[PDB]
This record gives structure tokens, C-alpha cells and sequence, in this order.
């Protein structure tokens, strides 16, 4: 019976699929749609299609980056084993390549396509650092932010910009459109972060405060050489973690990284108060939408 | 720069490239083109689409069977770890959908897309019934053989069609030769693997013996009471030894190879008499046991 | 070193680490240093015996190098190498003749061959390791060390990934495997890179040989003691 082979692989899919997200995607796509005004038939599928690529790559890094748990519920990996749980993000990928490709075909797609493998470069770079112990530097950190998280908005914006609805000659529209979208993904990374140090991730990853103070003379050794036991032991221990922790307090780290954040804001405000001014009118949406960030 | 980036992609990729591949897939669409008569220059690409197909399948493969040795050199999972290895996998067979999606081919853009989402349903089965050791049956091991390995051959015909003077009354005729030889290999190349513990290594082989129905319930129960309180006991390591020896059921696996050829001869000759053109390359296939 | 580079059986014997154990053999160590130290300044402190322990601190900054990059997995240069293996081999030699020199012959000029032993010296010490790899490489130090095989490669754009990903199982899983390294072994015949090694030591000889000419014609007579070192390298 095929209602049976169809519930089989679709059934892990199916488990993070109803789990209540609270994304900021879908919030995001009802703002830029006060400007480009398209119909509503559409802004129905590309919520549809870009939220199957977002759970997808979910799947792909709770294995890859292995943790136990998540929130409250057990981890996808602990629940349907490993075997099936890349097999069934692997397909699930291929729908939405289909999905698009259902009605986008006319103003040449191979633009969406070219923008879906990059995700997977980002994070290859990733799993290369985190294994192969190789610092990062300043520029390839934020080189590789744009790559993972900011691409998948800059899907979500050529699919909108698809419906010049009797307007929106794009001449002047296109370059503008973009850097306010890569701006607010490279925001939405480093904002996590400064909620997250206020531990419990120092099984390999890289923030932005341990990237910036290995660059800083004072303790520069001391810090390099604690976490090179972690990644040897698999997680460093309860007694060695208090050591980092207590430098980030004494080198002034937790303030850094907040006067980073406070410049992105002006820039991308001046911005949309650039779009504000080009034959627009007001947009509560995203002036209400970025208090919506931490 | 940007050429860093890109080798760390292709790393897992190149590694098992250069592996000694067997390479029949190769000859076979060599082949067929006496009949459809396509350009070369398209005949050298179609087959790279198909080839990445099959070795980005792999890569998952003898990673969902953890074997620090598959043969000669070591296995990608002890080399790349296994976050990389996944994640080389899933790019590679993305990339060879944009090849086809290309002058490749303009409208039958649904038409290949299709048979690449089988092929992982019959594969989404076959980690089902080996995490619940739930043995199937013959009825569904058919199946799941021609939905794993004959729906890659069947991608292969189905493109080179619409390049090649014949009409549409020979597609019907083809596709059952692609089944019955991509079934005939499955079951060949898990005899020659042939010619104990379980994990998951189905065969045809293998499937008959807990079916006999000499013995049959006599056998499902010395499997049980077992690998949940441990290997096996001292007198049924030969038990289920010698049981399996009586009946010889390695005998009846050759009884079915030999019907398979007698139908196959006769399938050629179908299609060599509706074009009047001899066929000197699928006779020579054959030569493959 | 057979404590700070945990070894099984060297030589027939065990590593002296296992017998008296850890804690006891490092005390026993650092006392017959120092032991060494009081021989050397009885027997002269004129003409400055502050450069004998003076060139002694150095073979301590040596060796941190290595224990540092076996640590935490920073790759080598090709440069860097040669610093690393001067400091630590090489200033042996070096002692021994800075110490000669101060009390020889109290007629010879010397001021002309100061420099000209010392950079002796340099080039036999650099030797001694380089050649030492042959040996080694003819395996059970794939355990975090860097040899110039693998110095060569990982700075060769083919194959570098590869061997770079492999080594970090390592440091990792604490030793690398007994079929891995018959891949590492294996990858290096291909590239002939046990042949760029070969290719320098060749070069080094005539190098010496050029030396000690030049020292030959500063009032000197043949050494068929010095001559008949090098001869024992085939």
C-alpha cells in the first residue's frame, strides 16, 4: 500500500515539522511584501517552499554537530536513529527544487539554483575548522556568516522580486534591495551569540568574542592551549570551563561584541530610510520588526 | 581565496573516484546506441550525470553500515570523519540535477526529476526492515531490488531517447529488458559475494531459508531468544550451520538465474526484428559470468 | 624526552619512565644538570664562561617549539623547521667546540676561524637529522612529529587535504591506526616525496667537503679522522 511507503520515509520529517519554531522568516516575507504588493496566491507557496529548505538543513546539523538534545524533546537523531534520519532530509531537499521549479521558469531559475549549493560550501568551511583546529581569522568569519544563515533570505528575495506587479522597474531596485537583506542575516547570527554567554557550546564552535580575543597579546597562549585538550576529550570538563568564562569577564569581551552590534543598526535603518524616500510610503512593519531581534 | 573554499567541498568526492571502479554501467548505453544512433557528443555526457549518481549514493551507503575496511584502502567515514562525508554527498547529487536541467533537456524536466525521488524510497525501505529486523519476503524483495538498482539504468535510457529513424512504439519494449537486467545483477552480484551474525546483507540466498517450509518455525525461533541476551549459544553455531546445508538452498538461486536468460534472448530478438539491425554488443554482454 | 614523547622499548631496554616511575625520573634528570654545569665553570671562567650558559638556555626554547606544534596541531613551515632543528641538535656540537677553542694551542691566531668552525658545526648538526629520517621512514612516530616528507607534501597542492584530515584522527583518538598508516606510508612513494629528501642530503655533502678545503689551506694538515666519518653514509 502506498499510504504506508509514503509514511515511512516522510515519518522523521514529520517530527520537527509541527514543533512550534516561532521563526522570524515568514514575519520577515509580510514586510517587503508592503512594497513589492504581489498576490496573495503566491505569498502562500514560498512560505511553503522555504520552510521545507529551513527544517531540512535542522536535521543535517543535529547529527552533524552532535548534541543530546535541543529544547524539552529529544533530539531527532536519538529518536528515528541515525541510518534514517539523512536519507530522509536528502529527499526532502529534492521536493523543493520541485516546488519552485513548478511556476518560476520564465525570467531563468538557474539564479536559484546557483544560490542553494553555496549553502552547503558555508558549512563544509565549518566542519573543516571545527575538526582541523584551524583558527579563523576576522574576515573569513564573517565571510562564511553570509554564506550559511543570509542565503537563505537572498532565496526568499528573488523569488518576491519575480512579480513586477505593473511596476518595479528594478533598474535602480535591484543592488539596493539586497544589502538590506544580507545585513539583517549577518545580524541575526552575532545577536545569538550575545544571549548565548550570558558555555555549553564550547565543544568546538567558534564565537565571535574567542576569535577576537586570540588576537589580543595578554592570554593569547593560555586561551589557545586550554581548548586544544577539549576537542582531544570530547567536551572539556565541568572545572575547566569556569577558566574561559572568567577571562571573557576580565578582558572586557561581553562588550565588544555589543558595540559591533550597535553599528550594524544605524547603517541598515539609513538604509531603509533610503527606501523610505524612493517613491514609498511608511512601513510599520519594519520599523516594528526589528525590536523583534534581541 | 575562493580556491581554498572550493577543494574542501570536492575532497570526499575525488577520494572515492579513485577507486577501481567496476564499470558496467558504462558499457551497457554503449550499447544501445546501435539502435537509437545519438551523438557522441552527448553520449560522453550523459554518461558523467549518470556516474556521479552512483558514487554520491555510495558514500552514504558504506557510511549506513560503519566498516573501517571496505577493500584495499580505508573507508571515507575513517578518514573525512562523517560530518564531512554527508555533507559532500548531499551537494554532489544536487549538482548533477543542474546538468540535466540544462540543454540536456528542455521539457521533460518532471520526467527525470521523478524516477530520482524513487530511488530513495526503496532505500528508505530497506534501512526500515534492517533497524527492526523484521526479514521480508520474496514478493517485496522484488520490489525493492527494482526500485534501488534498476531505477538508475532506467534513467539512463530514458534520456538517451530523447536525443535520437524510429517512433514511440519501441519505448514500450525497452524498459522490460532494463528491469530484467538490472534484477539479474543484484541477485549475480550477491552470488559472487556468497561463492553467523546479520546487520542488514539481504540476498536471495539468504531469504530462503527462513521460508522453507521444511523446518520454517522450527528456524524463526532460534534467531530470537539471542541477540538481546547475546550472541549464541555453543551447539547452534552449528545448528543453524548445518540446517541451512541440507536442502543446499544455494542450488535453487541457480534455478532462477536460468529463466531469466531464456526470457532475455527472446528480448532482444523482439526488438531485432522490429529493426531490421543485428545487435553484436548485447550478445556480448553475457560474457559478464 | 622519553617521558615528554611517551615511548615503548628503546634499544632493548625499557624507557626509564616505566621502571622508577613518572614523578621520580624528572627530579633524577634535572639534578644532573645542573651537576654538569659546576664541571664546566671549574675548569676555566676566564675569557667569559657567561656564553658556555648563556648557549645552554637555548636548548630549552628548542625543544618547546616542538611540544607546542605536537600539541596543538599547527602545521609547520619549511623555514621554521630549520630554526627549530638548529637550536635543539646542533648547539650540542657547538658547545663542545666553543670550549676546545678557548684553550687550544695559546699561539694559533684563531681570530680568522671562529667563524669558520662555527659554521662547521651548523651544517653537521642540520645533517645528523636529516639523514636520521631515512631511518625512520623505512612509522611508529606518525603519533603527532613532523618529518621533511611531510613538510613537503601538505605544501604541495595535491594530496594535501587528504593527509592533513587523516593525521587529525590522531591527536584525536590518541595514535593513528595499523591500516591508516600503510595509507600515509603509501601516499608518500607515490609523489616521490621520500626522493626530495634524498635530493637535499646529496647537496649538503658538498657542501662540507667545500668547508673543509677552505679550512684545509688555514694552516691545517689532513684530518683522515674527519674524512672518514662521512665516508660511513654509503
Amino acid at each position: 500500500h502506498i499510504f504506508f511507503e509514503k509514511a515511512v520515509l516522510e515519518a522523521p520529517y514529520d517530527y520537527i515539522a509541527s514543533m512550534p519554531s516561532k521563526g522570524v522568516r515568514d514575519q520577515f516575507i509580510d514586510a517587503l511584501n508592503d512594497w513589492l504588493r504581489v498576490p496573495d496566491v503566491k505569498v502562500g507557496k514560498i512560505k511553503d517552499a522555504v520552510r521545507v529548505l529551513h527544517n531540512s538543513s535542522l536535521l543535517l546539523d543535529d547529527f552533524q554537530d552532535n548534541s543530546p538534545l535541543r529544547r524539552g524533546k529529544p533530539s531527532t537523531h536519538n529518536i528515528f536513529g541515525s541510518a534514517q534520519t539523512v536519507n530522509t532530509a536528502t529527499y526532502s531537499i529534492i521536493k523543493a527544487i520541485g516546488q519552485i521549479m513548478e511556476f518560476s521558469a520564465g525570467e531563468s531559475v538557474q539564479e536559484v539554483m546557483n544560490s542553494i549549493m553555496i549553502l552547503f560550501q558555508g558549512q563544509a568551511m565549518d566542519l573543516f575548522w571545527t575538526y582541523n583546529g584551524h583558527v579563523p581569522s576576522e574576515e573569513e568569519y564573517y565571510r562564511m556568516i553570509d554564506q550559511k544563515t543570509g542565503q537563505l533570505f537572498s532565496i526568499a528575495t528573488s523569488l518576491l522580486l519575480n512579480a513586477a506587479d505593473n511596476e518595479i522597474p528594478r533598474t535602480k531596485i535591484q543592488s539596493c534591495l539586497h544589502r538590506l537583506t544580507r545585513l539583517l542575516g549577518r545580524c541575526f547570527q552575532i545577536c545569538d551569540d550575545y544571549q548565548n554567554l550570558v558555555e555549553d557550546l564550547d565543544e568546538g564552535k567558534w564565537s565571535l568574542a574567542l576569535i577576537h580575543m586570540i588576537h589580543k597579546q595578554r592570554s593569547h597562549m593560555a586561551l589557545l592551549n586550554v581548548l586544544s585538550t577539549g576537542r582531544k576529550h570530547g567536551g572539556m570538563t565541568l572545572e575547566q570551563k569556569q577558566f574561559v568564562l572568567d577571562i571573557i569577564e576580565e578582558e572586557k569581551s561581553l562588550d565588544y561584541t555589543r558595540s559591533v552590534m550597535m553599528d550594524l543598526h544605524v547603517q541598515l535603518r539609513a538604509e531603509i530610510g533610503r527606501i523610505e524616500i524612493l517613491l514609498d510610503s511608511p512601513n510599520p512593519a519594519m520599523r516594528l520588526l526589528l525590536e523583534l531581534l534581541r
